[PDB]
């Protein structure tokens, strides 16, 4: 991507274990932002632990189109359900049941809504907001 998504940073805890490698502060915003592209062993690992706390990924390693339209229409998208599936879908035509979190991440941002609807979901968890404190992309 030569233009960033604009998603926000997100602080989930359970899932900061995973961030092991990276360590300079704007690297690790990145990944807080789901900005990161790169297929390395450690991205894999951070955002499979977010999709699985957002309900985006089950233990068996679907993915979950109802969690994902849950959170269009919790962001005030109702009308746009076929536009969505059809663009991940497409994106994942080549991959089948299991694929990897870093594919699926790639193809749900491809809809040009995904960064409003999951930065209304941040939002609506204040947990997931860092404070001053712990807030790398500031």
């Amino acid at each position: 991507r030569f233009t960033p998504l604009g998603i926000d940073e997100f602080y989930i805890k359970p899932c900061e274990r995973k961030i092991v490698y990276t360590t300079d502060k704007h690297d690790k915003c990145l990944m807080r932002r789901l900005e990161i592209e790169m297929d390395t062993g450690e991205n894999q690992g951070y955002v499979k632990c977010v999709f699985k706390e957002f309900g985006y990924l089950n233990g068996e390693g679907q993915f979950n189109k109802q969690a994902l339209l849950k959170d269009y229409h919790q962001a005030g998208f109702k009308n746009k359900d076929k536009a969505v599936l059809e663009s991940y879908d497409g994106c994942m035509k080549n991959y089948g049941p299991t694929p990897n979190a870093m594919k699926i991440l790639d193809c749900v941002t491809k809809d040009k809504d995904f960064p409003k609807v999951i930065n209304a979901r941040r939002e609506r968890n204040s947990d997931w907001k860092p404070d001053w404190i712990q807030a790398y992309c500031g």
